[PDB]
């Protein structure tokens, strides 16, 4: 049963992931985390510690480094260990930060843990901690190809006020044009629309969200349960994707829409086929009855702005107890490639709940016979 | 830590609620779960087992037992024992159901399970064991109350193509006329509308979903965390609220809306006040970097159309291959008090997880030691 | 990933045992859980509410309902609704519980919860939870025997001061013969050993424990990793079975009697065999390294004796802070039973980690591929 | 509710602890992990990553780095990424090994996971990993301390044929005398005796295990709870215990010898004391009925000799099916380390589900509370 744990504040040493469970034998190297942790650099130091031994999974718990270039100039204000306080006052880096950003971990978290510095929230609670997990989520992307064929992507469907992309979702042959996008757009008119709601943006000095769409290929029928609230798949992704930093909604294929159509035209009919039912409509975006249906798996995540903008936002300092304004410290593209991680680890977890296995080829062999096992019904 | 589990198929002798880790000493009874479980059966048998005593909590499981009425009509087809196969194959009640509901678990648990007849699918998916929730979920709610003076309800912001509601959410003295509602909206334009659309529905013989809001008033500062995904508070509800049969979407507050939303117009600023900081807006709905922030929270989910429109939905017969038309075996304003239900398991849960204790007493206690404290900052 | 949950006051209305994750048709009847329920009441009502259909089960939860016969005489003391206290105050049986009984939850459980009466502490910490264990023990019985060919079983090693039978474990067709003596020995000197420490026992008026060992035979090698210490199978039984009430120790295998010998002598060497590896001591019992080789399982518990001795121990009244004498509320042969179910709940939740699936004919597919796997080898 | 994970390969790069759950507030430094690894080197490189701050704990994942000096031998065999296969066949250390140890993981997990050599299995099952235990268990000691006062600390009953010292355990003025000894015993004759077996084993060429016993004073009465297996604190030592390297049983205070005893003398009576119960035995070892009692936390380990003895043990080499020796790759002091480290984790762990709270300062608070509420009866 897949695990993972991110580890790391923003301006600590390092980030740490490590996953747990994971069967032996998957094929994944440095190099694989590395191309995907570029990946989440898209947008208008890389240590294997345990785990994998020759660019192949032991089985054991996986721990994946990724350093902090900026260390040097954090290693005293991030100390682990104490440092004189008298040296420390004289550091201008590690002044008082007590004026909580509206929409951030700010207040909340210095009231929880009693800080009077919001400086130990934002270090953890900031999206530098996304990269953690986009490092987990390569272990399980490279399981999810091996064992199922499954590939995971993502595209943006709108950013700001732009119109949101409804047509078609991409194949994994998309992929490329989509990383080349500067808004990772899969539609070339929606792409224009966005980009020129981020350049009327950036000239306002202003900030955007956007929503985005994990897709995920090739699923078998039957992963996720309808036996209860926790094991229906969608109940897993949601928790996932609604855990990242700044989203605030998430919707199963058509989503809220669906919400607003009748009966009649809500659901996806199903007709016969040469190797299997198909359907000719994806408006549950893959999942029924908290189950996989075989067709594209379709999240959406909608991201608020998260970048503070510069003297709009009143705040309070708790100093003092008097106004302030929030000093600063879109990623809607990005939040894509983070979104396709939680999809990847969660789909991976589901898969070998139902498939089991110690090692990759035990777990093909289980996925090869329950397919036989369908086919033949 | 609070755990809770249901049980039960729909036409089984009864469903089972467990909830465990629930402190002793919280007030509740026999007739609160029914006062519960009748607000459930709003819209256009109890048996406490054990952890009850005299109406107070014992700290141990909670077994409540929910009877069902229609049990002597199935207690052949759905007994638990072996029955005489040549006896069963003259009950024209247990026939094979071999034609999967579009968007039902029919067909995904079928294969899961190695199923030739969808009835032990749909036994266990049916909404009917959103019951067995809504008895757990009473105990969290009394709970809530009692050691924190929160209240949860909620009201119907749209069903079919109603506009939706977007005004200020309703505060627990709203709830009578609420609940007195034929659609549970608590504004009346948006009553008459929705009232509208189902008439409309009903008689082109067709059917609805809609979006529901719960609302929890009172909650502490600080529930939930933003140390890592699963413990956003954000990232447990969804998972929770998702979890509901037919939800396919989730939004915490203004939800997919902020994500088209400017930074500087997005977030809640705050301001002074005499008892701590106040905002003016609630577009976060209570929830900022994963906790609670004091604001009321709102939790809104999309229910699509569950009811199959009669002869409208082409399916394949498993048995055959063949085409063949789905059978029939909204629902929005239930779905809004199943929404209740889930998000007070969980603040109960998060609550527990930050103020401890084996008894409602000793959480007082530790909840108005905190609250001393964040006064005293 | 199988779960167990167990509720009920000794002297509530009923107890209620709850399964979930177990896959679909594995055969069990009502009748099956009266029979193991019948063993446990060896030595000197059921109603499966849910999960089950016609003896084989349907992959959602199992909850399965033990009646108590007391329960007219317990139904105001013990109601779950509130009782008027002055009709509640003439009734003997309500008396305050105030003086805890040294070596029970008494004492710990009443600080701990804050309560003023022992009463809701030794309902609920009563070994009369065992039996709710034993009905959720059968469902995973069933599952090792079909799934795996598996059986479980135990015989008293010790009980006071007889001399411990340390010779060959019982194999399943000893069973029978085993369940059929007064102390459940295997072996007939090490049987009137401790009929005899029993007598002597009787009429000295005192009480006894004991050591019991469950043994399980049939077992793939492989169940349980040495990924981490959670994953040892040997650490999941000794969590299983220490939990038992009045559980003082547990050992794997030779226990305790291996820290005393030498490595050249401790160990269980390996040989060539026709199909695999054979060996020819068990002094591990059948778990090395965290996991099964497919020897034996040996588990061994030490039961303290439970019965309180009549004015033998003294105590505190807490009421008063004066002295007191505990009043009284061996039963080694039945522990041996209840260690077989925590054993085989165990190794079912080991199995279906490792061979995955949802139905019983899946699991047995991957099973069988496992095994030709390894004979390949 | 606090977790830990360990990862790393013997001879990987470094060995990982992650704890997460950890209040913040908790002073604890690098040099306080350094002192603990070193306590577990006695008998006959630190960095930390992420969580802690200027030697207090930040309230997020505590991660801990533990390098492997040995690591520039080890880094082409050992190797995260491919390494050219025929520059591979070339390296004498990495040859197969296929002749699995009796005693270990070997054979098991090489069957378990389709391994066609050991070295995969043995990196990780390797009590090298207890290291990585050690620094997590460090954060848990910490709390204990700072929070409730607690110690923990461990002395060696038995090891080999010796004679068990059962006189009084040590209290935390004796753990230096203990940690001087060249076996970590806390008795003057028992330490002769011991130092004698072992004398006489390694003059043998053969190797011994023993029996340890873990200490914790200062505890609470409460931790832990009676209302299941699984929440009873002694299932849950049990199960940290026994997944230790080498641990084949494990007993709370008396352990097998209770169940050797009469009900009359087998239990702690309590007599009335000036500030609470207080007993004048502690057969019980400081848990009653799942719970602290108050008394000394006393926890056994029994350790099979874990060292193969050079040329004693038989096997077979997998490759070929023929009759093999194992060959090689007492440690009882420094495993009554790791088992003070075990008893620490799960200690801190049930305290912060009885105190809550997200900072050591709200703990404390709640700490104070429930104990003057425990005195004012």
């Amino acid at each position: 049963m897949l695990r993972w744990i991110t580890a790391g504040e923003s301006h600590g040493r390092a980030l740490v992931a490590v996953v747990e469970g994971m069967v032996a034998g998957v094929h994944v190297t440095s190099a694989d985390i590395a191309d995907q942790l570029a990946r989440r650099r898209l947008g208008y130091a890389v240590t294997v510690l345990s785990g994998i031994r020759h660019g192949s999974t032991l089985g054991g718990p996986i721990a994946i480094e990724i350093g902090n270039t900026e260390w040097p100039k954090w290693e005293t204000v991030m100390a682990a260990d104490p440092v004189d306080p008298a040296e420390l006052a004289d550091v201008a880096r590690n002044a008082p930060l007590t004026r909580p950003r509206p929409g951030h971990a700010d207040y909340a978290g210095m009231l929880k843990y009693g800080f009077d510095d919001a400086r130990p929230v934002l270090e953890r609670a900031s999206a530098r901690e996304t990269a953690a997990r986009v490092a987990a989520g390569t272990v399980a992307r490279a399981f999810l190809r091996q064992a199922l064929g499954v590939e995971v992507l993502s595209h943006v469907i709108s950013i700001g006020a732009s119109a949101p992309y409804e047509g078609p979702p991409p194949r994994a042959e998309d992929l490329p044009a989509i990383d080349a996008s500067p808004v990772r757009a899969y539609d070339k008119a929606a792409e224009a629309d966005m980009i020129a709601q981020i350049e009327a943006a950036k000239k306002d000095g202003d900030t955007l969200g956007g929503v985005v769409e994990a897709v995920a290929l090739g699923l078998p029928v039957g992963l996720g349960s309808f036996t209860s609230g926790d094991h229906r798949l969608d109940s897993q992704l949601a928790a996932a994707v609604m855990g990242i930093q700044a989203i605030k909604g998430v919707e199963i294929g058509d989503g809220f829409q669906t919400a607003r159509r009748r009966g009649s035209r809500a659901h996806d009919e199903m007709y016969p086929g040469p190797d299997g039912v198909v359907r000719s409509t994806n408006r549950a975006g893959g999942l029924e009855g908290g189950m996989t249906n075989g067709q594209p798996l379709r999240v959406r995540a909608a991201m608020k702005p998260i970048s503070t903008v510069p003297r709009a936002l009143a705040t309070v300092d708790l100093a003092t107890g008097d106004e302030a304004v929030a000093i600063h410290q879109c990623a809607v593209p990005a939040a894509g490639v983070v979104v396709e991680t939680m999809v990847a680890l969660v789909l991976a977890r589901a898969a070998l709940e139902k498939f089991g296995g110690d090692s990759l080829a035990e777990t093909q062999r289980n996925i090869a016979a329950y397919q036989r096992s369908v086919a033949d019904r």
